[PDB]
């Protein structure tokens, strides 16, 4: 009987630089107008504040999150981080971890994300000889139970290395067969000790299940740049343009700048996408340079409260503040670039850009903020007012009401 | 018996949970259980209770001047020091005593809501501001004494040798009651390192005040300038009475320059403050701390023409430092917690009355987190803030 299922009144829209009413029917934005007349079931008044599309946390580890919790001090952080140690910690952990513990962590992680207005995430999940597909199974189960809260892509993740743990290949195939959405490895050079082999193997598996690729490349300096360049060239050779993401690419921060300058056309040609996580972005990462060159660069938590990262609130607005401090940004323009990173850049990384944004016909997945603008939100860190997924209110005043 | 009791307080220095009994502005008893009941109690419920945070470097006078539009004002252009100086001279031309006092009070309220109970603010003194900003700050200070303790640095923002009115104005500012004196960039602002430093000492000594110097200059010219400062500190009988703010040069100068200078800094008792709005990612924070250097922490500017950020929140500042510096271990987060607490106290000179021990001041923050590490990680809002043994903040409202 009624003209709109939901109307958000008085919404400041950063892309249009003005205040509008937003009219929603079902899971779709139907109308954006200075003032909407018509009958409506439910309304939310944004009161002139910013309303944003849902945030995108383009790289998480939901499977092993919150494992540092339960004592006065974070567990595991009596010692400094190294990749190989954190790998051994993970193999020890998954020996006895239960399906229910892992599913609980994934749900807790998702709840924390959605409370902060993240509506889309791409999680990695550990696949190795100890975890087997136990973690994958729990993640895919949770995913299904969370589908009214948050959209999740799952990367089948060969955390130990295809050429280090030889069971990885069979187990990743199974993980893909089970329904993982992407495949990925780690450090073709310093973990695998076999750049060409590891990358070729990832493409073989990807192609078998017709999935996209998200690769963890931590390696610094010229060995990092070399490894991403090999990845990018293989992307072209395999007919995989636009289907490959490189996570981290810390090497862009310490390799000679001329190495990045030479590789940019290759990245554009291959449609290589990137993710920088705010838990590790190097201070001298050329974020603004990448963005100005037209490179797709999303943003993410990475791990939350585990034996890799003790931090994490699953909050992209807090992450955006963290980036501005890491990178030493202040201008309104630069804060605006960070805001695109946690929104529309992420959407592009995830491949959802056609249905993402506050425009007519797009999905009604939205966050009403308590701040005036992207810049003021990053600065003031005000809590979210309301979160809307599939045109239904799922968070109101710091509670999940879905 | 007790005016206030905090129940079930985790104390990080003792690594256990205690009841805390308070009479007047003093902590009187710390025991596993305090027998009996009193009118005013706060239950920490096993979470951390901390001494009040110390924001060792602010600019309360010109805070919140970027506010009032959809986008922050001023930030259509990148920062440089000399441009921010011009912005400040333009702003203070017409800024009123009441606007400035209002911003100071807003800033204080924001700080105390996050559990900061002690701050050292600089205040612009130059030919345009004159002592108008000084006046307003001292006036707000007096009105805020039940909320927060404020030290005021008479700050020659434009340079003693660039704005020649600075000297006379700073003398007046001290006469009016500023607690400290300071300048900026002896080398690249003043173009006279010996002169500027000697002048600051002359003025300091006339009014028997401490020194807090802004030294942003990077690399070897920064280290040189801090070294000249520290030598002059010894020459002037000023050991322990001088702080150097920023010292960004420690980050990019050859590490052997800092290694050579450390004994000089220890000999001179030089104190330092690194502000979480600019700490360079390669600043050798942990190195300084392990060498026993006193290194406090601070907001610097909040929402103005120098820095667009700021929530006046030292716990958020601590998280920012861990990200700038790439820290993760429980030990390192512990060190950052000392920076926002007891290191600050030592910078400000209030260490004897600072801490959660019997006989110390009942200036306390009850957190909603288990531990210093968990508080930096989870960023939970403060539950209760106590100043001079009186509850001033409860659940995000100032109730004083
Ligand atoms: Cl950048
Ligand atoms: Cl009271
Ligand atoms: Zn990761
Ligand atoms: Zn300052």
């Amino acid at each position: 009987s009624k003209d709109f299922d939901l109307i958000i009144r008085n919404a400041y829209l950063s892309e249009k630089d003005s205040v509008y009413d937003i009219g929603i029917v079902g899971d779709r934005i139907i109308k954006i107008e200075a003032k909407i007349e018509g009958t409506v079931k439910d309304e939310i008044d944004a009161k002139g504040n910013l309303v944003s599309p849902g945030f995108v946390d383009a790289h998480t580890h939901m499977d092993k999150s919150f494992t540092s919790t339960g004592e006065r001090l974070p567990k595991f952080w009596s010692r400094p981080y190294t990749r190989d140690a954190a790998i051994e910690d993970g193999l020890k952990y998954y020996k006895n971890a239960t399906h229910e513990e892992i599913k609980r962590h994934v749900i807790e992680h998702a709840h924390m994300q959605v409370l902060h207005g993240t509506l889309y995430t791409r999680t990695h999940v550990d696949v190795d000889s100890v975890a087997k597909t136990k973690a994958v199974e729990a993640v895919l189960e949770a995913k299904e139970e969370l589908k009214d809260l948050i959209d999740i892509q799952v990367v089948a993740f060969a955390q130990s290395g295809f050429f280090v743990d030889l069971e990885s290949e069979s187990l990743i195939r199974k993980s893909l067969d089970m329904g993982c959405d992407l495949v990925g490895g780690v450090d073709p050079a310093t973990r695998e000790n076999n750049v060409e082999g590891s990358l070729d193997l990832c493409f073989k598996l990807a192609k078998e299940y017709d999935v996209d690729i998200d690769y963890h490349i931590h390696d610094i300096g010229t060995v990092g740049v070399y490894s991403i360049n090999r990845l990018a060239q293989k992307t072209i050779e395999n007919g995989y343009k636009g289907r490959v993401t490189t996570s981290h690419a810390w090497c862009f921060a310490d390799a000679p700048s001329e190495w990045l300058d030479e590789a940019i056309p290759l990245y554009k040609d291959s449609g290589m996408k990137f993710v920088t996580c705010f838990s590790s972005t190097p201070p001298t990462m050329p974020v603004i340079k990448l963005l100005e060159a037209g490179i797709n660069l999303g943003c993410a938590s990475d791990n939350i409260r585990d034996f890799w990262v003790p931090f994490g609130n699953g909050d992209m607005v807090q992450g955006a503040l963290i980036e501005t401090q890491r990178l030493e940004l202040k201008t309104n323009r630069d804060l605006g670039l960070i805001w695109k990173m946690i929104t529309s850049e992420g959407a592009r990384v995830l491949g959802i850009e056609k249905n993402y944004g506050i425009e007519v016909g797009k999905k009604a997945d939205l966050v009403v903020l308590n701040s005036l603008s992207p810049q003021w939100a990053i600065i003031d860190q005000a809590k979210r007012l309301c979160v809307i997924k599939n045109g239904r209110i799922i968070v109101k005043d710091e509670v999940i009401v879905a």
